[PDB]
């Protein structure tokens, strides 16, 4: 059996994915057999807590895997029990399709550059017959489409040109989408437009330094240097995953699919250990396009769920894509074969100046009487590539005790041709000659499982609200009075609530149980969040159906085991239709939430509306979110930190 | 005649400053006069373009100086011709009261404690009369009292009791408030509450090493260095105080009021030197309270207005406030004897890591085909002490044609004294015991000045948008479809917008002269703003009436010279009532604001419901706008610097 790992959320090794797929090929002897995903089945949450707070029961170490068998419909399912070498959990699910690995990315093209039909189209297009060595094509998952379900493993081929390897193809789409099954290896259909537009004759939009040179005569000089040294080490300590700085705690795993998976998150508040969340995560996007021409309605990609933010993620770059003294994880997981592959350098961790944590000075000496002390936050991320996007995540641990999520995308736009008298408005922009980069979203779905300060615990919409009594009444006689209407949400129901900037609307995960002895309310973590766009695409759209999440801006549900994705645990071309996932978990609403084990996923993005500024490669575009502490404490948690310069009023009288 | 400055915009220098009041006390010989402000006038809009672009006359270089006479009611304003010694424009205010300056501030406590009906209230209170050189107090302006109008130069004195020296006053608030006449150094009332709350008998709530020590054991260990250097310099340019960063050049100016003011805001794309702003401040702050009760109604303040974020700036570290390689500016006002004062190292300017710009890499060979770029930012920076507020401003450059403003809060909470079994909710937070820290919101005014590529300017509102043609109709099949509707603003009426979550409302201040030839749109920059929080005190209020730009997001009005400053040029004590600034200028609502000279104030900030990790010393709350080139360039303006990374395809193969 394998070596048992450190701790129980540690992912696998490479060990043990060996194991695991050892196992299920020697369980379906005879079969030909491909691997889709070998990953850790977390422990059950009673069951951690209990081995990790109570001195319970060791939680049995289990892979989860999803195959695919030569001939048979869908996948396969299940879980093998790594201490025995066997498959304890079996299930074929023939009617779903799975998670598109790099390997399933980077198939389609040798399939499409042989296909006669495509050929065919090519040339229609411009591009002679012996030329198909230059046609390229970012296939992503068909996504949805009524023409075939689930029914085949599906891809469509979003088609480019290069005129040169090093070209970025994004300049030089073609018109038509071929259509392909990933396990035959065929293509099945194209789909071609009533108006055809042939290739672009114009040069390739390129932005290495050899084309800038070209294009704009000559790259800047290299600024000077800005170097970042810690001389004498880090302050945080890392025990193989689990990470302590500032008086956090907390295990740093990382998967598939989520990505980077914050647990078991703690604050030592001067010898009292509390704890703040069991799990955070990214579990899902959608990034629904708005050109509602055929066949454009299949982009929609919910990237985590379709590609994987663990699948897609960059190696990380010596000192490139993190400046300073550095940390690196890698990544382990199954390839097809059932061997496992690594992705070196694929976390991030370290620690970086963050300006001001706090300051006062007095007027009264003309500030001589001053107290400042500079903040450090500790950073952990990641970089995933889906296809055109870069999706850079920093998670983000602050020495006031709060947690903030910064994304930046950049990235190449999804581009589709544009006729040379074709207006691309009003659902996307003409960013380069014969160019259209159609309108999107881009939407997350944050996944947290909160412990505030221990068990038990409830939610709450915070609405800023003038009194309801009027100017000029007893009770508001100069019109200001002002408060936060706190609504505890009882049952789901009542989560389902959307940013309202009308109330500057917040957030609070709190702990009905306890209260701060100062003011009186329960010990919170509050999100602060207001990149919260409506979903806009309608209701019972497809995007609407197949994301039930992205619909609200908060959706809390009851704790249970395996409630991770909230799309449905495999979401290529799945037509919405079904209780499933978070329509699944909202059931028919009446459920508590008050005081329980409560699951509080968050929806949050922008709405990108492209401009030539993206292009060819976009500029680094931030969202942002935070949980701070508010009542947790009773007072300001950073107040033992050395500050960087203190002087008190007995002090400056002193230097007279 | 004093020496010409560099530039015209540069403020006046300590010279300028004595002889603009020599030439005061020249004019009103005979009379006791004393200096409120001594500061630039500066040019008109028109005179500066045409000086600066147009081989156009200089102009003159001028002074405006506010000063007080002893025993005249209001102020005497006017203008200094600083090239000929002459007073070019005066008169005489006597209706209206000036910006309190730090002076001013300081010489509160000295009549406060000497005062037998505030000595009076100190023993009922609980404080002997031996001990009045432990009460200390805030003394803001009154803001507005309907029992004395202008007509007496009033503060109001927030009374604390510090039982030693170096104790954070803020946990002893007292429950009564002297109203001060400043001029005449007298108090002239006391407002005493109904119930009496003697001051509280716990310790002070403190927050130097020393007292933490005290308080919770001892201080942590000095964290590991992290060292910033710049070895071979910094990549700015400045001559006097004109700057020169990657690409943008622009004059840094600062007063006693706005603080930082940038001006003549320009990019160089490629050798076409482009316009895009001619003047960016903070104009104008409220800071309004939310409890009813009476006197707190007077805690409103217009931080800007009333103290001034130059007058109440601090002197910076140095190594301390700004980390790293830094170039400081000092700042110099007149006091109210006419001799100028300096603040050492009012500014700083430095530039700083900023993580990364942009990233692609290409699925097909693992990410070997690379190209990743770091952004540097350039950041000029002040930090004011409003009494208790600190507010650290940053105004940031970055290198894809961003800027950026960056606000972070720190300071004190004002706190107000609380009885043992009194509540505080719902208008404040019991933060320590017998400590309220009541409601409040803060808000700011952005004033921008725009020239986006030239004169002749429009703004608009940029609302995400369904289509309006529903799921399953031809123009719509799968409901996904959608826009942004740009509603151009002709009128001023039409401007008075505010921030919508629904549609993640955006504003553009745009060229409608001009025309991206790509896009087929305008050139603009796009105001990104998500902090807008609506005005929370009643139409009608002291607060709506005395902030008129406050209860929208955005006003954009015609430009006329001396606009500057929206709840009018003497801000303490206005009722609110008349025509002057922000509703002066929107006038009737009818005036044109399309394709013209425009002035846009967007009014942004937070609503603050205090906690216990406020106090005793609050962690910073940050706050943010930007302002982004869309449609301004053609591509990505920063693919010209240097890639920390860059492999291509062909690079990739050839190393095997
Ligand atoms: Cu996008
Ligand atoms: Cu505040």
């Amino acid at each position: 059996a394998p070596a048992r790992p450190a701790h129980p959320l540690d992912p696998l090794s490479t060990a043990e994915i060996k194991a695991a797929t050892n196992t299920v090929k020697s369980y379906f002897a005879g079969k030909k057999i491909s691997f889709n995903t070998v990953t850790l089945r977390e422990p059950a949450r009673k069951a951690y807590i209990q081995w990790k707070e109570q001195g319970g029961p060791l939680p049995p170490r289990l892979a989860y895997y999803v195959i695919l068998e030569a001939g048979k419909p869908g996948v396969k399912e299940g879980l093998v029990d790594l201490a025995s070498l066997s498959v304890i959990e079996t299930r074929a699910l023939e009617t779903v399709q799975p998670i598109l690995t790099v390997e399933d990315l980077c198939s389609t093209e040798e399939v499409i550059r042989n296909d006669p039909a495509v050929i065919e189209q090519c040339v229609l297009s411009g591009i002679p017959a012996n030329e198909m060595h230059k046609v390229y094509c970012d296939p992503w998952t068909i996504g949805y489409d009524e023409r075939w379900g689930t029914g085949k493993r599906l891809q469509q081929a979003l088609v480019y040109y290069r005129s040169d390897e090093d070209d970025s193809q994004y300049s030089h789409p073609l018109d038509f989408c071929p259509i392909v099954d990933t396990e035959e290896k065929k293509v099945i259909f194209i789909d071609i437009p009533n108006r055809r537009r042939k290739v672009s004759k114009h040069k390739h939009a390129n932005f290495y330094p050899k084309h800038m040179i070209e294009k704009v005569g000559a790259m800047r000089p290299e600024a000077p240097p800005i170097n970042v040294t810690q001389p004498e080490g880090v302050s945080f300590k890392m025990t193989g995953n689990v990470m302590e700085w500032s008086n956090f705690k907390f295990h740093i795993g990382f998967n598939y699919r989520e990505g980077i998976v914050l647990s078991d998150v703690s604050y030592n508040d001067h010898g009292n250990v509390r704890p703040i969340f069991h799990r955070i995560s990214l579990s899902e996007m959608i990034v629904p396009y708005g050109s509602p021409e055929f066949p454009h309605q299949r982009k929609h990609a919910l990237d985590i769920g379709e590609y994987g933010a663990g699948y897609m993620t960059n190696p990380l770059s010596l000192g490139c894509d993190c400046k300073g003294v550095i940390h690196y994880l890698d990544a382990h997981f199954s390839d097809r074969a059932g061997d496992p592959i690594t992705v070196k350098n694929a976390v991030c961790i370290h620690e970086e100046d963050d300006g001001l944590l706090f300051k006062h000075s007095d007027f009264r000496d003309n500030f001589a009487t001053s107290l400042v002390t500079r903040a450090t936050k500790l950073v952990v991320s990641q970089i995933f590539t889906a296809a055109n996007y870069e999706y850079c995540l920093y998670w983000v641990f602050m020495q006031d005790g709060a947690i903030r999520l910064d994304i930046r995308l950049t990235g190449i736009l999804n581009t589709y041709i544009l006729g040379d008298d074709e207006e691309a408005g009003p659902w996307g922009t003409r960013v380069y000659p014969n160019v259209n980069a159609h309108n999107h979203q881009h939407l997350f779905s944050l996944r947290i499982d909160p412990r505030i300060d221990g068990d038990g615990n409830s939610a709450a919409a915070c609405d800023a609200k003038s009194s309801p009594y009027p100017l000029g009444s007893p009770e508001n006689m100069y019109g200001n009075a002002f408060y936060s209407e706190k609504t505890t949400f009882k049952t789901v129901k009542d989560s389902l609530t959307n940013y309202e900037s009308a109330t500057g609307r917040s957030w609070d995960i709190f702990n009905p149980n306890k209260v701060n002895p100062y003011s009186g309310k329960p010990p919170s973590y509050k999100l602060v969040s207001t990149q919260c766009p409506p979903l806009l695409a309608k209701e019972g759209s497809l995007v609407a159906k197949r994301a039930p999440w992205a619909s609200h801006s908060v959706n809390v549900v009851p704790y249970k085991d395996n409630r991770l994705y909230p799309s449905g645990d495999h979401v290529p071309q799945w037509s919405g239709d079904g209780v499933r996932g978070m329509r699944e978990w909202i059931g028919d609403g009446s459920e508590n939430i008050d005081n329980t084990d409560i699951l509080f996923f968050h929806t949050f993005g922008i709405t990108h509306f492209p401009a030539p500024e993206d292009f060819p490669l976009m500029p680094a575009e931030p969202i942002t979110l935070m949980l701070r502490p508010r009542h947790f404490f009773t007072e300001n948690p950073g107040l033992d930190i050395q500050p960087s310069y203190a002087m008190t009023t007995s002090e400056a009288k002193r230097a007279v």
